[PDB]
């Protein structure tokens, strides 16, 4: 524990080289994957293989993840909930065997169906999802029937659309995150919410708070799930163009900012938007929806006695790192601190 882990070969050398690659190659990519027409074709196919099995149902399939989001890459899967029943603004505090048993009754259909592969069925994971190959165009699947992802997605594309830097950064951090071989611990989702957040505290991004003042909501459960798409110069936010030197300070930055973070008394909180969230003090900063949610299920209050806390800003009882062990987190941070140090001029 005294020992800084050190920073893989693998990443080192995407550090050191320069970070045109992104600029110039995996943004346009990355851009160009938000919509093709292959993801026409494979939720038209969801629909032919799955409306038999429930006809007399409601169904529609949602588009939502990194590749909708802009920050994905030819290999990345893609994610789809398919609303069966219209549970859309239905929220399940733990996937219920209901919902588990709905799944277990769609894996059939890709077992036996033509144009699929079954790769993988995960019962126990937070979200339970089917892992399955569309043949006719390759792209491996990720299906599941919960909405919050295409709700987040949709708050991130906004984000992504009105302050290109946050798309760039996140490309970048996704990054390195797969080269530090950290991805069992700290997903893509989570480093996602820490450039926003680290970029919140630099005034170039709004509290999400701030964009869901209500005069309506939608709601799925107590979870507010819909935002005002406020412009940001009513808001005052400068929307910055996005140079290879602006994308490498505000890296070297982030990355130090992250390196110093203290998890054990704050953490990270898109949500409030503010430096210095304090864990003790979160839960009564949440407004009367989520104070009324755990009132009734205490059981249900976010996670904050764990060594690394980023708080959902959609569903604000998830602490995405939750799963973070003290190593994971150590080990994050050394890579960091190595990682500020070779950003430096
Ligand atoms: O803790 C989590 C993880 C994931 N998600 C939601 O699930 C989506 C897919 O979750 P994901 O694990 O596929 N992460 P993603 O951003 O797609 O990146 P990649 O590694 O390229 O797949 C994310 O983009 C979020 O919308 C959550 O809402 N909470
Ligand atoms: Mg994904």
């Amino acid at each position: 524990q005294h020992i800084t882990v050190r920073l893989p070969k693998k990443a080192r050398a995407m550090i050191v080289g320069e970070i045109t690659n992104v600029f110039k190659d995996k943004y346009p990519i990355a851009d160009k994957l938000k919509v093709i027409p292959e993801y026409d074709v494979i939720e038209q196919d969801l629909c032919k293989l799955l409306s038999p099995g429930f006809p007399k149902q409601p169904l529609r399939v949602y588009k939502f993840g990194s590749r909708i989001t802009g920050i994905g890459n030819r290999s990345s899967d893609l994610d789809l909930f398919v609303d069966i029943g219209n549970t859309f603004h239905t929220f399940e505090h733990r996937a219920s065997n209901a919902t588990v048993a709905k799944l277990r009754a769609m894996r059939k259909f890709f077992c036996d169906s033509e144009d699929w592969r079954l790769i993988n069925f995960i019962e126990q994971a937070r979200v339970p999802i089917i892992k399955t190959c569309h043949l006719p165009t390759g792209i491996e699947c990720d299906i599941c029937l919960n909405s919050m992802g295409f709700c987040n997605t949709n708050l991130l594309k906004y984000i992504f659309e009105s302050q290109p830097l946050t798309q760039y950064m996140c490309i970048y951090v996704k990054n390195w995150l797969e080269r530090c071989k950290l991805t069992e611990q700290i997903s893509t989702y989570s480093i996602t919410l820490m450039v926003i957040y680290f970029l919140q505290l630099q005034a170039l991004l709004p509290p999400i708070a701030m964009l869901q003042i209500e005069d309506q909501a939608v709601l799925v459960g107590p979870w507010v799930v819909n935002f005002a798409q406020k412009s940001f110069s009513e808001l005052g936010l400068q929307q910055l163009k996005a140079t290879v030197p602006v994308i490498k300070g505000f890296l070297r930055n982030f990355f130090a900012y992250f390196a110093k973070f203290d998890y054990e008394h704050f953490l990270v909180c898109p949500y409030i938007g503010q430096a210095n969230v304090e864990i003790a003090k979160i839960e009564r900063m949440l407004h009367a929806r989520y104070s009324a949610y755990v009132s009734d299920n205490p059981e249900c209050s976010i996670q904050l006695k764990k060594p690394m806390v980023v708080q959902d800003p959609i569903q604000l009882n998830h602490n995405v790192t939750k799963a973070v062990t003290k190593y994971g987190l150590q080990t994050f941070v050394d890579y960091c601190q190595q990682t500020a140090e070779l950003l430096e001029e």
